[PDB]
DNA sequence: CCGACAACGCATCAGC
DNA sequence: GCTGATGCGC
DNA sequence: GTCGG
């Protein structure tokens, strides 16, 4: 893709604003608008020379075009400079970097004097369990995960899941399944045949898997766990003397077999590929989401979901050719 | 002008 | 105690 | 903030 140099100043700029609307203003939608604007500009193989020029790209509007002109004519953005110096905003911004601390908690902390990691360390019992772990692994969580490690992590997850029960089936999705050379977290999708839409969700299916992983000491902390979704912390074992790997984020989801592959495709993305998958499913005459695919009658009314026992199955339906996960980037 | 913008499982907080 | 709202994960 | 019914 284009070199950051090209419009990195613009992209960094728009990203900064994005984190601001997200952490300080609590405007998730504006956050995404800036994020989106930033992406489409990041893939633009041209050094932008005017706000008007950017505006031609989808996702960029009047406001941002104006902001792009100012940045090109002055080298900065006034609203942005006054934000960086605002000790309140910059404090709230920093604190959200801790997993578990959202815009609300971050606002509350800042208000009562808590503004730095140190302050967080001093006020333990003012943090919930999730937040304490985020603090405990602040550094680690901001590190990316190299592919070779996902592999190692994957080797362990499979071995253990299989060591628990042969019938299980687990699939590490996310960008990784598509060959990404680095991941931000592992997202394991799991399922057992003894579980369908109308089947005993056996409160030990997911449990016994988390159970095993805890035994082999791969999973080091739990952020949340229920009957269908687990969010915790994991870590690859080090070798004698050798430095230990950083703790990583992992999520394990239990999906009913009749929805498994349907979800496998979903949480495998990308998102842009999932939409070209969305719109197409429409024309052909099918409704797609993470759980099922349903036939659409002549008046929107979707009939009962169709059987699926593989990603291809879903592909054959919309009469599309199975597009390998490596080429689903779009 | 004005609503959608992805979504929902879980932990915790508010209220009865 | 229970039901519903809200905060959070990106 | 941007898109679009
Ligand atoms: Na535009
Ligand atoms: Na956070």
């Amino acid at each position: 893709a284009p070199q950051e140099t090209l419009n990195g100043g613009i992209t960094d700029m728009l990203t900064e604003l994005a984190n601001f609307e997200k952490n300080v203003s609590q405007a998730i939608h504006k956050y995404n608008a800036y994020r989106k604007a930033a992406s489409v500009i990041a893939k633009y193989p041209h050094k932008i020379k005017s706000g008007a020029e950017a505006k031609k790209l989808p996702g960029v509007g009047t406001k941002i075009a104006e902001k792009i002109d100012e940045f090109l004519a002055t080298g900065k953005l006034r609203k942005l400079e006054k934000i960086r110096q605002d000790d309140t905003s910059s404090s709230i911004n920093f604190l959200t970097r801790v997993s578990g601390i959202g815009p609300s908690a971050a606002r509350k902390f800042v208000d009562e004097g808590i503004k730095t990691l140190e302050d967080l360390r001093k006020n333990e019992d003012k943090l919930n369990h999730h937040q304490r772990i985020g603090l405990k692994y602040f550094g680690d969580f901001e590190k990316r995960i190299p592919r070779e490690e996902m592999l190692q992590m994957q080797d362990i997850v499979l071995n253990e899941v299989k060591k628990v029960d042969s019938e299980y089936i687990a699939t590490v999705c996310g960008s990784f399944r598509r060959g990404a050379e680095s991941s931000g977290d592992m997202d394991v999708l799991l399922t057992h045949p003894s579980f369908t839409s109308e089947s005993t969700k056996q409160p030990k299916l997911l449990h016994q898997v988390v159970e095993q992983l805890q035994k082999v000491h791969f999973i080091t902390d739990t952020l949340s766990k229920g009957e269908t979704k687990f969010m915790g912390v994991c870590q690859l074992p080090s070798k004698n003397d050798e430095k230990e790997y950083p703790h990583r984020r992992i999520d394990i989801r239990l999906i009913p077999k009749d929805q498994y592959y349907c979800g496998v495709l979903y949480f495998t993305g990308s998102d842009i590929f999932n939409k070209n998958m969305r719109a197409h499913a429409l024309e052909k005459g099918f409704t797609i989401n993470e759980y099922t695919i349903r036939p659409l009658g002549v008046t929107g009314v979707a009939g009962e979901p169709l059987p699926v026992d593989s990603e291809k199955d879903i592909f054959d339906y919309i009469q599309w050719k199975y597009r390998e996960p490596k080429d689903r980037s779009e």
